[PDB]
């Protein structure tokens, strides 16, 4: 039977981002990720004051901000403390593992000092979880396996996407969940979260494809919508946050029974 | 089969994998390091001595401790110096409207002085068209990646054949591939293959290792990629000629 977040946090083989996660999500009543597509670090920080109560996570896209420091990261954290939600740095690692691993440590951005939560590509194999692992087991972090994208003509459909809930079941000690389009695992124990959402049928001009919360999370089963312009292209930020928390929270809920 | 001079004057062939080919030629290099370093003094001094000896220095911009945009200006000059690309090696893998973002701006800004980044085809052609919007202005080219070294790598098959097809349909700014061997049939695309080194062996964490007599020989690359094989030894240039004289003897003996 299927089980709420709060219960769902409390499960034999939770990873322990996923049930900090999980009572977050149940706590706040959102499971809602807003994608903090911006270029200024002080859009960035306003934005997740003014909705860090709305939202379960903050996903980043570091490597577009003009103005990172690490100095802006520690602000957000601070935020990130102060009004209950993870960072989720959206990087994206694909490469093999000996690589992504100094990617992930290293460089100007120091991913893992900072991100709660990074996401990879499964297609270079397993090796680039595991070395992923060497850096993020140590410093008590996740990670989420991309196996489904919301893009046309994305290649992670059928046996890759197949492949990509295997690679996460074999590595439970790290990997937390997915970035999917609907459910793709069959163990509560993982997430599934969902980027290609707005309230309006639509897209972009470069591929986008959006479905809405209800689709996402109501008939497809995933846990968590993640919203871009849907958010921030809108003119008052905090009321577009509330619409999608609400949509999102109402269709987990009658999803639930 | 075309000599790389030939190649370089294909009536499809791109500016920048024109003057890659060119290079090639004179300098009698099929050889880009992956100068996997963390310290932009070390990079900037490997750049400088192996510089003759290759045809490309691959970055990854983001592992370096220190990298500003000053320290990409210097490798540019040097770049110029001894006639190499610069090849960043991002693995750009996002939808069509994040990529472009992240190939102009951030901190790196690597359109402004990458002459080559690489793409994963997994988003589908969206990932190319956002790229080619930053690109194509800026006069860049790309390479998809069809294939990779590392096992259990799911690049292979019907993934290949996509991202053959979607180079095939952005020839105005994708010049040639990622992989182990040759993926497609038309002489304009470049072939580049890492996972080289002269020994059998791999890496501890997926990592498996082909020789250039194979990857360009047998399977038909244009290029190999070599990081450690080159960076972990004692004498970089040496080793770099090693690599430099495999890939270039395997290469001629193909063109018979
Ligand atoms: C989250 C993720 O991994 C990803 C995968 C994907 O398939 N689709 C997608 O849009 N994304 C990202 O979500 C965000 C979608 O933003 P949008 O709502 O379209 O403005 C962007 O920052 C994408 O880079
Ligand atoms: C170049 C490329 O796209 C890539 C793809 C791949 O499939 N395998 C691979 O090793 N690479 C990269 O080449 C280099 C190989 O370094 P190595 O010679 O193993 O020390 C690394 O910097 C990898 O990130």
């Amino acid at each position: 039977m299927e089980l709420s977040f709060g219960a769902r946090a409390e499960l034999p083989r939770i990873h322990p981002v996923a049930s900090k996660l999980l009572r977050l999500m149940q706590k706040k009543e959102t499971n809602l990720c807003l994608s903090a597509d911006v270029s200024l670090a002080r859009e960035l920080l306003q934005l997740a004051d003014a909705l860090g109560p709305s939202i379960c996570m903050l996903k980043t896209h570091v490597d577009i901000l003009n103005d990172f420091t690490l100095d802006v990261m520690k602000e957000l954290i601070t935020l990130a403390k102060c009004h209950e939600f993870l960072i989720f740095e959206d990087r994206k690692f694909a490469d093999i593992g000996n690589t992504v691993k100094k990617q992930y440590e290293g460089g100007i951005f120091k991913i893992a000092s900072w991100a709660d939560l990074v996401n990879a590509h499964v297609v270079p194999g397993s090796g680039v979880v595991k070395g992923l692992q060497e850096v993020g087991l140590p410093l008590h972090r996740g990670c989420l396996l991309i196996a489904e994208m919301s893009s046309t003509g994305s290649l992670a459909t059928g046996d890759y996407t197949r492949a990509a809930v295997r690679m996460a079941e074999e590595h439970s000690e790290f990997v937390v969940g997915f970035i999917s389009g609907s459910r793709v695992s069959m163990k509560p124990e993982f997430l599934h979260l969902t980027p290609g959402v707005q309230l309006e049928a639509g897209g972009d001009n470069l591929g986008q494809q959006y479905n809405s919360p209800q689709e996402v999370i109501g008939k497809r089963g995933s846990d968590i919508i993640i919203v871009g312009r849907g958010i921030i292209s809108a003119a008052d930020r905090l009321e577009a946050a509330e619409m999608y928390r609400k949509a999102a929270w109402e269709a987990y809920l009658s999803r639930l029974g």
